[PDB]
């Protein structure tokens, strides 16, 4: 698609990960992806603006090109490299078809992974986890993947779905699916079938929520983020709101709990501003509580452990 | 009232609880409650259009008439009665007292029919003319409410939670999430030696470490949406910050105990005071609507056992 | 200024504390402050419409002058003194300054308190927060003050910034900061050269917010108030929101477990109109959810004690 052209070209020209990173983790690279969602999609735009400092005292750097220097240990510097939106507005009214879509998603991944970044797509419709973990599993085919997955519903019913593909293709180690409050019949079918473990709402709710100290692990994790994991008051930008859900903070103590090796990749997604709550200054309130989720995520990947 | 016609005329059409619902719970009956609220009360239709599956793996199944089959498979049946004011069979707004002998025939009519009864909308009048329906059919069942609510409701003589216990039909009540209790609430709690649980002492004892409200009588179950913090549900009449989320309620609810559900009311919500999204759905609709489905989950699976 | 003069006219003319008061904590005082906000500040209208009855079985009586009646033992009243807004609204069009509005909060402050009130201070900046302490200082020199301080943001590493200003002229004896989550590199450099205590929110969150029982302390407190403490979901009506915030409850709860003597004042602010979630009738979530803190914090200012 000729939408993608100037995205992806600026992609393939960026500079590898230089030699001073070795050892380290990290960096990473930053895109938006906009499948399934409405043309103007104003959550990258709207992190690009929000403020550098995170919970855990560090500090996100922006940069629009390479070279990435890696930071001191001394300096709480935690480099993100922004390749801007995906789709070039005003390269025409066309809309990319889920294919092209796919096919755009999994090129860049495959390149910024190739480069040594950590992608992390934010936007869409959750599409671009299907692409990206695909990206990673073509470039490293020794490696095992999980996916941690944030969602609402397991949404694993549909043979077309994403993550089902991914387990109907086999190319995931294991999933644990978390926040669950809409399971159906066949939902619980695909669980038993690919033998996924899961936290429900009401479950981790019960068990008490910060008493959640960490979700193990020794393979090299996935981040998936559905939205609709959040309760509507804090993000109803989502198409069918489950109430009964995550508060922001709920969400990122147990982001913070992940661990792992590595960082595969990083999807934000289902969000959709047509869906929002806006302030009187037009401000919508799930892009404010996104932005917080996706700094975060990025710290993440740049601090993961096993233990 | 004439407004009631097409509704009333239906219900006690309803084909009776079959056989097959045995020594089974349910069951359960829904129709719109409006007394109190705005014409357009929308949280019925926005329910029916909500998704089926609930936290606990079950299937709500909506069913416009009988027989209700008693399904063998985590099936919940329930018999959508619709509105009770029937739009465009005139102009006209139903009297206090007409809402009150139309709930109070329906719910009589359902309950000897064996449907679990669930009012949803209205003022909170609804739980009036129900546990009072069920007290002619059954004079010698016991009746505990467990009423969630951001006031105790009691200070008026007009209250429906007042009425109710000024004419002694009720063993207990146990009042949860009260965070704006008043002097004269305080002699009426005394008095009718109420058990209350306020949202200061609920929080700080921990809201998920409540694991049941332990009750053998059969309960009624009074839900004024103001119970929620107004991030929840801001489409209340005064709202009250500091209150319970979604969950809290969810959680708190699921711990209700007891042989039976009498029946159940959700009200309180007044769409014109609603924060809506830009597509015009309304954020207090979204919470009452998953409050409503794990409601009626509750009176096909609530038991005795701590 | 001459747009504070129908205000402070009627301040100055405030009967001092009756006798009955005897050693009993109170009584309180009440008015509204707009610097650094848009003229329109209805904050302080919405507290007074609102529910008298607290969490803690106890009724505010609001009187707009005096004498203040002390109540009887048994009498679970909480007499308010309100003194309406500071900006009159139709002494001119004239936008008061930084330093006026300074000038202004500090003889109004001094006044309520040579009187033997405690100040309440709704709305504005957070510029009240140094005016007020000032002011207790100039009148209690021998006194040892401590500020709770609740906000998203320390706020210290600008030196214009009220709460850096009092710790660089050494007023404070000490700092206990609340629900930070947006700490700098420059933040953390004040932290520790002023020896500055704080509760994160990733930290008091991960350790059980509920179980805060109390913050223990011996000097008199001021308490200061920012509505960004607060989740976006509850308080939006911020500059600058940061998600992943307390809840109402959350910070109602924190509020009672504040231990000293007396309360040498209250300020509640960061609330902009313009910039909050508002139902269908109008009413703002933020002013909902501030009306309630501002209640709760006249009933500290009546209850407080070292145990």
């Amino acid at each position: 698609s000729h939408m993608f052209s100037k995205f992806l070209m600026n992609v393939k020209g960026v500079t590898p990960r230089g030699s001073d990173w070795a050892n380290r983790l990290g960096p990473v690279a930053l895109f938006g992806y906009g499948a399934g969602m409405p043309r103007r999609a104003p959550l990258l735009d709207f992190f690009l603006q929000s403020p550098r400092d995170c919970d855990h005292y560090a500090e996100l750097t922006i940069h629009d090109k390479g070279p990435i220097e890696c930071p001191p240990e001394t300096v709480m510097f935690m480099p993100v490299l922004n390749c801007g939106q995906m789709l070039d507005e005003a390269a025409g009214t066309e809309t990319p078809t889920s294919d092209e879509w796919y096919l755009g998603s999994l090129e860049a991944s495959t390149e910024l992974l190739e480069k040594g970044y950590v992608p992390v797509s934010v936007g869409g419709d959750g599409s671009a986890t299907l692409s990206m973990v695909e990206a990673y599993k073509r470039l490293f085919p020794s490696d095992d993947i999980v996916i941690v997955h944030f969602d609402a519903r397991p949404d694993v019913s549909d043979p077309r779905s994403p993550l089902r593909v991914l387990l109907d293709k086999g190319l995931l180690k294991g999933v644990v699916s978390v926040g669950n409050r809409q399971v159906s019949s066949e939902d619980r079918k695909v669980r038993k079938l690919h033998k996924m473990f899961y936290m429900d709402m009401h479950a981790i709710y019960s068990k008490g929520l910060f008493c959640i100290r960490d979700i193990r692990n020794d393979y090299p994790v996935f981040i998936s983020i559905d939205a609709s994991v959040l309760d509507p008051a804090f993000a109803p930008a989502v198409d069918s709101p489950v109430a009964g859900g995550l508060s922001t903070r709920d969400l990122l103590h147990i982001m913070n709990g992940i661990r792992g090796p590595k960082v595969v990749g990083i999807d934000v997604y289902g969000y959709n501003p047509d869906l929002d709550v806006y302030r009187k200054d037009n401000v919508g309130l799930t892009a404010i509580a996104l932005s917080k989720i996706i700094k975060e995520g990025i710290l993440k990947a740049y601090s993961i452990s096993t233990h």
